[PDB]
RNA sequence: AAAAAAAAAUU
């Protein structure tokens, strides 16, 4: 365990901007809360059941134990009261019926809310976790009884609204709620929310949606296989059951040992029911005919959404910032005996605060002249500018996997002609026509074609691949190119070939130049923070998880002092589940490539860590710090550069709004790029800040939250905020400030790519590891661009 | 995959 650094001070750089945040002040008195352990048997019942078990225990045992107490309870083992229960330190056993439960209640501790207030007043080092937890349980007791909790959110069925997603799924709306420490006062973070549920409906209706069926003959081959995969694991009601599988033969014929009896007869002997769909199968739970079953209401959709379900939901849930602002405000302003029990009061107005809009860097371009760009509202363009270091492309090939019918030769020639012209304008001149331009079909053609190209065209620098929409070909192109043969590839969808655009072509060149080792632009050097006065390396790290399938760890590192070029490392691995297991070897590799490229080891390591929750970040940071130092020692004994460890988070629900309407930007009306907050809603003592580095395009922007868990380098607040913002302008794929620093974003791209490498075109842990190994001809290139 | 942003316990 360790102490993260204190906030070194408040930032003062940038234009002041009046803001509102969806943090609502919580008034807490200087009182105890009394904490009791709750032991319910039978053991693991669903959390919602424990809540009603305890809720009914409280009411039935009123005169004997609870009296006028309104206890907070988390649905697990934690109960909180404003005054001690009449039971001393003794474990008291009770019994309650709904099934009969046995519940034990026992004093475990006094929790001090005054101690929490002392920490918020700066009088204390650490914010006490027991107090924050008590407050969370108390303030979320009522909505937990009234709504359907999902994580820290609460949802309600779509009463009187029709919001379909397809595949038997629907949108439920609700809100996120969390308690957060701030200076002086606790805050309640409230944000509107929405998520996907299975609609409560007849199984037969569900079956028709999933299985392509317009209207009402037994099922078929691959109908039933997909109908299963969508219904397996769901609760149905007729009492409730769980679906193991569906049956292969119809209810008319599906037997079970009773005699030997089949399903249809069984339900007219008892239920006196003539099946209207005896030709339909049964759900295995063990057999229930479809027409007797309904999906049970309130089941979260856990499976991944299709791409269009995802779209539908965003369009149903993405509102402009001022619209989101008004919805939050109205939600909060629209009785709570658990709050009253502890004299807790929640203010119904958003917190007002002042942030700063940081100045954006200037970017240096090159080629024909030392041209420059600086963003306006988070965006700039490459018009009339050439790359700082542009690659000359002399040998390149085109492979079109779209049908010639769909992408005629004159369409293809026009595409390559235009791409040549744009590339020359950008200072990455594609010299002459492709050495190879052919049509092909199917992923199976990729490997022999690329082998042939590598064999035949010495100096081949690039293969441009035209794809026919979503296809297995993409994953195979990257497998062969990145891992098998080490050949740079740039894919492009046929729709962007047959219907071209200069912006699209220009953006392609951004990626191609980076892939081939060019430098698109650099931060203007003398305007970087002072950290660049000595060799410094920037690392970005992330871990992606599957929804069996492996987790993937990615760490990227700058390879020059600009910083523009980055090298990647990636691993397959199986709170300690979040730690990057091979971090020492990965960081070692990146340090060595930096050393090789610049001829210096860095005196400082700046490490941006994505993919970790607030609750686990300290537990993750400590072993990762040890691992980074071990990597340093492996390059040279006693080599101890200063490390700054910064967690980047954007899955939180803090939202910032312009207090002054005239300062809203664009149709979405968001805060401007550069908007930074390091007071009022941030941590009372630790070193954290919000920075909305990007321009909001649609809906409400999510400002990234940065938490400094370690800092040998003693950054000032301004230096680190400015550094972080400038790194958001070095991302090669667009001339825009992006929402997280380039190295953190690359780490995600590297992890996503590894997923494609793991696809099996039609496994052992060492096999998984070799699958994501990049070929050496590309291992130190920006293949992930 | 031009790109960013944007939603998440009888049969």
């Amino acid at each position: 365990l360790f102490q993260p650094p204190r906030r070194p001070g408040l930032g003062t750089v940038g234009k002041p901007i009046r803001l509102l945040a969806n943090h609502f002040q919580v008034q807490i008195p200087k009182i105890d809360v009394y904490h009791y352990d709750v032991d319910i048997k039978p053991e693991k019942r669903p959390r919602r059941v424990n809540r009603e078990v305890v809720d009914t225990m409280v009411r039935h045992f009123k005169m004997q134990i609870f009296g006028d107490r309104q206890p907070g309870y988390d649905g697990k083992r934690n109960m909180y009261t404003a005054h001690p229960l009449p039971i001393g330190r003794d474990r008291v056993d009770m019994e309650v019926t709904l099934q009969t439960f046995k519940v034990s209640v026992q004093w475990v501790s006094v929790v001090s809310l005054q101690l929490l207030l002392e920490a918020l007043a700066g009088h204390l080092n650490e914010v006490p976790d027991d107090s924050v937890q008590a407050l969370d349980v108390i303030t979320r007791h009522l909505p937990s009884m009234r709504y359907t909790p999902v994580g820290r959110s609460f949802f309600s069925p779509p009463e009187g609204y029709y919001h379909p997603l397809g595949g038997g799924r629907e949108v439920w709306f609700g809100f996120h709620q969390s308690v957060r420490p701030a200076m002086w006062n606790m805050m309640l973070n409230i944000d509107v929310s929405a998520t996907a549920f299975y609609r409560a409906q007849p199984i037969i209706e569900f079956m028709c949606e999933v299985l392509d069926i317009q209207n009402i003959k037994p099922l078929t081959d691959s109908q039933r296989v997909k109908f299963t995969k969508e219904i397996r694991g769901l609760k149905v009601e007729v009492r409730k059951y769980r679906v193991c599988n569906v049956t292969r033969r119809p209810a008319s014929h599906q037997t079970f040992p009773l005699m030997e009896c089949t399903v249809a007869q069984y339900f007219k002997q008892k239920y006196s029911l003539q099946l209207k769909y005896p030709h339909l199968p049964c759900l295995q739970v063990t057999y229930l005919p479809l027409e007797v079953c309904n999906i049970v209401a309130g089941q979260r959709c856990i499976k991944k959404l299709t791409d269009n379900q995802t779209s539908t939901m965003i369009k149903a849930t993405a509102r402009s910032a001022p619209d989101r602002q008004e919805e939050i405000s109205r939600l909060v302003k629209s009785p709570d005996p658990y709050l009253k029990e502890f004299g807790i009061v929640v203010h119904n107005e958003m917190t007002e605060l002042t942030g700063r809009v940081l100045p954006a860097p200037m970017l240096q371009y090159g080629g024909r002249n030392k041209t420059v760009a600086t963003p306006n509202q988070g965006v700039w363009d490459m018009r009339g500018k050439q790359f700082y270091a542009g690659i000359e492309i002399k040998v390149w090939a085109v492979a079109c996997f779209a049908p010639q019918k769909q992408c005629r030769e004159d369409l293809l020639k026009s595409f390559t002609d235009q791409l040549r012209k744009i590339s020359k304008d950008a200072g990455m001149p594609i010299q002459g026509q492709p050495c190879f331009c052919k049509y092909a079909q199917g992923a199976d053609s990729v490997e022999p074609m690329f082998k042939h190209l590598k064999m035949t065209y010495v100096g081949l620098q690039l293969i441009v691949v035209i794809l026919p929409g979503k296809t297995p070909v993409y994953a195979e192109v990257k497998r062969v190119g990145d891992t098998l043969l080490g050949m740079a590839t740039q894919c492009v969808q046929v729709k962007n070939v047959v219907k071209t655009s200069p912006q699209t072509l220009s953006n392609l060149c951004l990626k191609i130049n980076a892939k081939l080792g060019g430098i698109n632009n650099v931060l203007v050097p003398h305007q970087r923070p002072s950290v660049f006065q000595q060799p410094v390396i920037f690392l970005g790290a992330d871990v992606t998880h599957p929804p069996k399938k492996p987790s993937i760890a990615a760490v990227v590192g700058s390879m020059d002092g600009h910083p523009s070029r980055y090298c990647a490392t990636v691993r397959v691995q199986t709170y300690s589940q979040e730690v990057i297991q091979d971090l020492t070897n990965m960081v070692r590799e990146l340090l060595i490539q930096f050393y090789k490229s610049t001829r210096f080891k860095p005196t400082r390591i700046i490490y941006y860590r994505g993919g970790v929750s607030e609750g686990q970040m300290k537990q993750v940071a400590w072993p990762e710090l040890i691992a980074i130092r071990k990597a340093c020692i492996s390059l040279e004994e006693d080599y101890r550069p200063g490390i700054t460890y910064i967690v980047v988070q954007k899955r939180h629900h803090t939202r910032l709004f312009c207090a002054d309407k005239t300062e809203r930007v664009g149709k979405s009306g968001n805060v401007p790029a550069g908007t930074t907050v390091d007071s009022t809603i941030t941590h009372p003592s630790e070193f954290d800040f919000y920075l909305c580095s990007h321009a909001g395009i649609q809906g409400t922007s999510r400002p990234s939250h940065y938490q400094v868990l370690w800092d040998d380098n003693c950054f000032t607040a301004d230096e680190l905020q400015l550094l972080t913002y400038q790194l958001c302008h070095t991302y090669v794929r667009c001339t825009r400030s992006v929402s997280i620093p380039a190295p953190a974003y690359y780490a995600r791209l590297v992890a996503f790519r590894a997923r494609y490498h793991l696809v099996d075109k039609d496994r052992d842990p060492q096999a998984l590891a070799k699958a994501v190994q990049i070929h050496h001809d590309t291992q130190h290139t920006m293949y992930f661009a």
